């Protein structure tokens, strides 16, 4: 691979719904969305059934849960503009249709929920910068206007909440390093300067808190294996070395916290199965890669059930969409084999950046 | 003390809105409910003003926030019947008024939130046994009938999720130990049989999950002194010893997780003075009690604001609520002394017990 | 029990030899030191019979190995002064017979060896006070002159090293508090002033280090039950609160760090049995006590074999010394029953202090 | 780099003495090997002097203390056998001068303690496989005949005791990945076959112990930069996946266990100056390397004094031994600069492989 590659990314955005459904929202070969959910919260449940949005899109569909419960969607629409989609009541499967917030838009939009309940959205720009815009009051339609953050990004933007409240977002630079760039008080338009972490990166960042606070940065490097740094401070600006795991995968990595609180990653390996990564310990070490069975064709997304069972979805050899998931609520579960949520098939539709 | 005492509790129930202000629920001379609310999710925000619920009420008001952000309380009223009062919106200050649940009620109330979405309340009943009722669909003014869980309470129960789903119930028994029983599926109405912890509490048990999933209960002990017990496997058989921390308090305690993901204790002391423990490293051992100047007539009641930052609630001498709060998002900020939220006086409306 | 009692101690003094057989020193009913020792380092070893020490003493042993290997055992003799005792070479049943170290001695003997290789002895003298003696070099047979470090004992003294070699010396004080003085330089005649731990101890205390440096004190408390505290910091002015663990023990704790890193304590219990506790993770909670058949006369004495295996010696109820020990290296490991280790009876010579 | 390169070593060997005195080994340029002490065990003390050992060697030394305190020294001689010399009593600075261990030596030496006492010698021989020999009884001068535990070694070997007493060996093999082989029970002649743990290495692998007992495994890559390998079960089979850290290192690594029980590695750099990282908390992420003034050349040699402070020892430019040191026991304590021990010039006698 070179410098510049971005690995494969996921095929669908999976949310939870108030009641912690699993949704999933995925574009197909008419290039609009369609969704699915469970209609229970456990990973057995039956699937509703795909059902579509209408309107052409032109990115992957991002999605988040506003702290009233209610689910919304953001996605670049035909004119390069942000568009948006929610739910007009939690736990309701009435959409509100495509609305528009305008912008000029050259990435994958990224969702983050600021601490206060106010959506906040970051995109790459038509000018390669990043620019965000937010809703005004929580949960409330009511948006600001776009508004410049600088930077000059080659990857997609990747959001996550410090501990203490702020947004800190990461995306690749112009020098294929990743560098990032935090508000410096909670939930307020005050931001830093733009920080590199160094290293050369191969996919877009993934970010996830630890359980003492601190995020943790996940992406393939420039030798195609998994590497990582971690905040070792209680700011954003003091972080570890950057590790590499042996091992090559051919994804994004996905990253989720178990229920007993270790952090899993999940990427398709060298071989083009699903791959899997525990630690052992707290801060433990790094388990052996675990491979599944099965060819897969995108990224993992990985989700959590109500009862802390993971799940993960990928892109099929038959370009449909397929999960599997845990049997017991237990780091040292088994897992089922791949069952098909059938009905359509997907495309990604991710932006291409160069 | 004696073994069958039951420590000083809280003067207040609080509560996070959806956008994380902080809002109180309390019980003034007229035996109504007042509350009052930030106006902004930060400690040194203004406060909005002491607003009354019309009606007459017997118990501390227990309240919890829905799955789709909108607060609810509850309460015993005259008739020693269960009622209810929510949100119409969520972050709105337009409330429903009290609603019979009905039942008979001998203990103050206790609310959870399934991992499904659906609010359970907890009661001692007429007959001294657990009882509970439930949310028949998320955030949903839809109420099963009453059931019975049995047992002999001599406490008001405490309940707290697993990290796998399952509500687990803490309640001192007939012994005066601590027993609990617990779901053995996730939000589902299977139960275990009640098991004793063996020990002999003189407070409500207090439950708190730590990081890595596990259930950590502190109670005050019949010498008087803070003990507390812990989960050490992945299900709720599984225990640790009692262990006692030194120094006498005199009120309930009350527990937070830090935003470095350590535990922290809060309870009145000998001397009549708030005291404050913390974990010092990862499960680590606890410090020595530390003192603030002032002396309070009530246990504590701890939230966190929307950036982490500590903020506690008492009783003053003049029976007003007065607070302090830490001066920065940081495990060794120091602290602000005690503000006064004026307005109303308050009365310890707790159900006595025998 | 009474705030001045001191729980029934050891019967038996242990070491390992240089190449780890365990050997250990007791006193008969002829008021003399006997000896025993495996003839192979492992447990399920043959032993190699009661061997006599020619000399009527007036104390427990005490021993230790030097830097160069050979063991030396240090007793109070009918003079009540300090005699002393050593193999001519490592691992060789062959010793110099008693010789004088002179001083008026009122506790059993405590030694140490400090971080340059040189054995330093406390005692409590004719006046109450902590006094010590020292190798003036290495392993060699040349001695200070005696010098008091003030105080007021009324246990014996416990000494252990901090991990930047500084010698910490532990003992109850005239209020039945636990106090503490230290070297504040490695292996130096210099020494802090005395500092109360402040609790009430019921037992001589006992010390040991954990993995990350810092020592951790075991004693009984004022109401029978194990207490213990910790170091927090770098230095031996910062420690944790007291906590206590549930359930009443009727001699003095034994310590020991087993091959994972985690600490076990063993005590006699309330019905009179061996009990045993441990830590369930790293500084984690501590599991309830479990029992060993079988009724005790002493308190345990706690060592570890050259593979790692814990090994335990109680008087029985024979007046005899038995042992059982661990399976296997392992931290689960099950343990075999008492068997006994027979020739003589054992009387237990502790000074008694008041 | 090619995979088969194997990384500048240090340049002295270090032992302490018995009463923790360092004392340090290396070769000069008449082909002898010579010694010089600290003479108090101290970083701040004055060093004797160096001292030749009569006779011409050709490997590095290897050195380790005797379970009774004496030191002992192993070479390969000019006829390619071993040769050892020991001291005759314990910090004594008479030596026994070199005496004949026979065989057929293709490597440098690599000298274990077992828990049992007694010194084990391991080596590459005449058909490449790895051989040892050990002492039959402890610290005595008696030792076994040659006996092959097979193999074929690209490397030195490098040994050391599992926390149940299990000696563990690690060496390159013939693929240049890292193999291990070890006892199945402590202290006796019965071996496991070879396994291999899988990586490419360029340096002789450095093994140290962490304080839960577990082994840990470093080496530089096939990319130069460290890696690092660790147990996570109970045994010599269950390993973590490998984990690289970023920087280059242009020598093999050296590891210690600093006294707050984390663990530091020492290099040298691209820059060729001394390089350090440490755990930044208990099994912690690794900082950023931090560098020191100064170029060398060799590889660094790194012990700890009897206060706890580490020492690190290279050869300058001049060829000659330089060191520098912990200001205080105190793992963020400040370094000195680099201080000269003269009086010799130093070559590398290290065993070429190929
Ligand atoms: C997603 C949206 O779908 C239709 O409404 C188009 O008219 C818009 O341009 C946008 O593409
Ligand atoms: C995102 C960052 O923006 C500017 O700071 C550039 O100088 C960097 O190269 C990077 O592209
Ligand atoms: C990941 C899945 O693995 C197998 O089950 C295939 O039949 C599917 O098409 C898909 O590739
Ligand atoms: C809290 C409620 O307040 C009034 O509505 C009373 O009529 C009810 O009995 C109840 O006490
Ligand atoms: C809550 C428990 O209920 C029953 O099991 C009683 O036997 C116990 O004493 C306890 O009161
Ligand atoms: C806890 C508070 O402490 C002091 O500030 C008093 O003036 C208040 O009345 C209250 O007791
Ligand atoms: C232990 C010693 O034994 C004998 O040598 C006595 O003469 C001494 O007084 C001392 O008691
Ligand atoms: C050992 C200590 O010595 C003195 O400091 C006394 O004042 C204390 O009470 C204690 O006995
Ligand atoms: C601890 C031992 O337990 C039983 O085996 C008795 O027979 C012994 O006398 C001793 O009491
Ligand atoms: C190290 C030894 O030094 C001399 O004694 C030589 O005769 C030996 O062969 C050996 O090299
Ligand atoms: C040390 C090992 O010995 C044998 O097992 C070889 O097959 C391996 O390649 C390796 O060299
Ligand atoms: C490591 C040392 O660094 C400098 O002090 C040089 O003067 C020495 O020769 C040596 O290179
Ligand atoms: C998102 C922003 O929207 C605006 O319309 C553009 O002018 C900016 O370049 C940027 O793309
Ligand atoms: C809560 C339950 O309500 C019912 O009306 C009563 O009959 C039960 O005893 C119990 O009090
Ligand atoms: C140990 C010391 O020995 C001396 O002889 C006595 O005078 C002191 O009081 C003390 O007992
Ligand atoms: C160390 C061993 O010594 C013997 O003499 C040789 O025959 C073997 O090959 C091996 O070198």
């Amino acid at each position: 691979i070179e410098n510049s590659a971005i690995a494969l990314s996921g095929i669908v955005s999976v949310a939870n719904n108030a009641d912690n459904r699993l949704e999933v929202f995925g574009v197909s070969t008419d290039s609009a969305v369609w969704h699915n959910w469970q209609t229970a919260p456990l990973p057995n449940s039956s699937w509703a059934g795909w059902n579509k949005f209408n309107g052409v899109v032109t990115s992957k569909p991002a999605v988040h849960r506003n702290s009233d419960g209610r689910l919304e969607v953001f996605v670049r629409g035909t004119d390069n503009a942000l568009w948006h989609n929610w739910q007009t009541a939690a736990d309701t499967n009435t959409w509100s249709s495509w609305q528009p917030l305008y912008g000029g838009i050259t990435s994958n939009p990224e969702v983050c929920l600021n601490s206060d309940g106010r959506l906040e959205v970051f995109v790459r720009g038509s000018d390669n910068a990043l620019w965000h815009i937010w809703q005004t009051a929580a949960h409330t339609n009511s948006w600001s206007n776009w508004k410049s953050l600088g930077g000059t990004l080659t990857s997609n933007p990747a959001a996550h909440l410090n501990a203490d409240g702020r947004i800190e977002v990461f995306a690749r630079g112009a020098d294929n390093a990743l560098w990032h760039i935090w508000q410096t008080a909670a939930h307020t338009d005050q931001w830093s300067n733009w920080q590199s972490l160094k290293s050369v990166i191969t996919s877009d960042p993934v970010v996830i808190n630890n359980c003492d606070g601190r995020l943790e940065v996940f992406a393939r490097g420039a030798d195609s294996t998994l590497r990582h740094i971690s905040q070792i401070g209680s700011d954003s600006v003091s972080w570890s070395n950057w590790q590499c795991l042996d091992g090559v995968i051919t994804s994004a990595p996905a990253a989720v916290k178990n229920i007993s609180g270790q952090l899993e990653v999940f990427a398709r390996g060298a071989d083009n199965t699903l791959w899997r990564t525990w630690q052992t310990s707290h801060n433990g070490p790094w388990s052996n890669w675990s491979s599944f069975t099965g060819i897969i064709a995108s990224a993992p997304t990985v989700a959590k059930n109500s009862d802390g069972r993971i799940e993960v979805f990928v892109l099929g050899l038959d370009k449909a969409l397929w999960h599997l998931w845990q049997t017991t609520s237990s780091t040292t579960s088994s897992w089922t084999t791949w069952a098909l949520i059938g009905g359509i098939t997907l495309i990604d539709a991710s932006v291409i950046l160069e």
